[PDB]
Parts: structure tokens; sequence; C-alpha cells
């Protein structure tokens, strides 16, 4: 394993952050292999570079238009000379905002392989990172009756008016 | 690749579910290699079978005592003859309850390698799976002022009395 190997894997996170930020689905998908599994936070499964690009272009044009990503490496480890794991911290600023929304905090795991064509992402699980405090809040919420939950969601709706 | 290979990887999810359910940290850690990365939902990093076992025994004795896991395979794919990805659905019933708490819904990704010693889990990212509806609720919450958030958390606390 080289310094070159490690630099290539790390660069994937920057390639993606920057492509998201300029709204490029193809840029975002570029590090991925043609067979890669991409799993989104709500359990959507995208299969391969092309699907990953198509899904993200559409998203950048609609449901995350105007959002901004920021992020950095949490760890990179080589399992062997042809396989690495990389965990990355990602945060999201929603449009019109200046700060990141905790609701979007993510800690994706990248599974990177060095094949015939060199390093590519073969798997990525992108999930939400919850704080313990947010976890207990959700536990509490789910423990409430549907009627009590509705009081809570109604209060949230009335406050966002408002 | 064999049927045997696939059966071995799948069995890991059952080994873990059953060990959790009988409160065995060593049982839960057994499928893992001595170098494996385990990342919990709030970003805790456990390194290797022994740490994974020590952490989980302590948890089974305290903060998740009396919880029950249920789960099933979502997909298994072989990248090559020595590397597989496996996504698993996990749900949790909190003690005293008969139903699973949505707050605990998880979709872990297992990274499995076939080394000198045969199949072992080398990486696992365990995160919370959010529905789109829960995501938008959290986005709404985080968009509120701290004072509005406090009204919401106070209401939740008053309802769980109650
Ligand atoms: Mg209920
Ligand atoms: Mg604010």
């Amino acid at each position: 394993t080289t310094t070159a190997d490690e630099s290539a894997i790390r660069a994937f996170h920057r390639q993606m952050i920057d492509a998201w930020n300029r709204g490029s689905g193809e840029g975002f998908a570029a590090p991925f292999s043609e067979t890669a599994d991409f799993i989104t936070f709500e359990g959507t499964h995208l299969k391969g570079r092309k699907e990953i690009a198509a899904f993200h272009q559409q998203a950048f044009d609609t449901v995350v238009k105007g959002t901004r990503l920021e992020g950095e490496v949490d760890f990179v480890r080589f399992v062997n000379s042809q396989l690495a794991l990389m965990l990355v911290v990602i945060r999201v600023i929603l449009p019109g905002q200046t700060e990141t929304s905790a609701s979007r905090d993510s800690l994706p795991l990248y599974v990177v392989t060095k094949g015939d064509e060199g390093w590519q992402i073969e798997g990525l699980l992108n999930t939400r990172k919850l704080t313990l405090e947010r976890q207990f809040f959700l536990d509490d919420f789910d423990s409430l009756s549907a009627e009590a939950q509705r009081q809570v969601t109604d209060l949230v709706a009335s406050l966002k008016q408002s």
C-alpha cells in the first residue's frame, strides 16, 4: 500500500462534496464502480455508478436543490492492499440557512476496492447519525399514544408558522 | 463462490440476533475479525472482536437490558470470491413492550471478507433508518428556535407522565 492509494481514497470524499455543491450527479457518482451498492438514509438502494448519478442529479434538481454539504474524514483503514474502509462525517446546510441542520448529520461508511481499474467505491451506507439525546427523545415520542404524538406534531406545525 | 459461503454470511445475522437476545456479548462479537471496525448509531467506534464483545456485554447488562432484537436479510451480494456485502433489517422491542420502537429501526451494512480463517465480519456500520416523514419532522424541529424546541420537548415530557 502506498501514500498514493490513501490519497486516492480520501479524494473520493472531496469529489463528492464538491459535485453535490455544484449540483452534479455525474460528478457525485464518479468514484463508484459499475456494480456498487449505494444505500440512502431511508433505505433506497441504488445499483451502480449510472443509477447513483441519475438519482442524485434528479435530487439536486429538486428535493435537495440549494443545500450545501460539508464534511471530512473520520477514519481510513486498509484491510489489505486492495480493500479499504473509510468513514466520513457529513453535515448539511439547508437552503436559506447559514448553519447545518442536525437532522441531516451523517456518518457514511465507504467500502473501497482496488480492482483491475484501480480504486473504486463498491459500497456506501449513508445514514443519519443520532445523538443519544435525540435517540431518547425519539424513544419517548414512539412511546406516546398516537393521540399524544398528534399533539406533539401539531405543536411543531403551529410553531413553524409562527 | 458456494452456497456454503452464502449460508455462512447469512448465519452471522442470526448468531448476533440470538446472542443479543440471550445477553451474550461474546456471542454477538463472534462473527467479527480481530481487526474489525464496528460503528454504532451515535458514532462509537469499536475495534476488534474483543472490544465489540466487551462493549456489548456491558450494554446488555445495562442500557439495553431486556430489549429484544428481530431482523432479517435485506440483501447479500458477492463483490468477489472473498468479499461480500450484506444489508440487514433490524428492529428493537424495548423492555415491557410488545411492539418494536421505530426510534430503533436499523439497517446495518456488514462488510465480510474470506481470509485465511474463512468468513469474518471486517466492518459494520449500524445506523438508524429514518422514514421520510420522520426526517421532515426532524428538519422542522431543527428549524425552530431553541425556545420553541423547548416547548416541544416540555410537551413530550408532560405527555409521558401522563
Ligand atoms: Mg403505541
Ligand atoms: Mg436555530
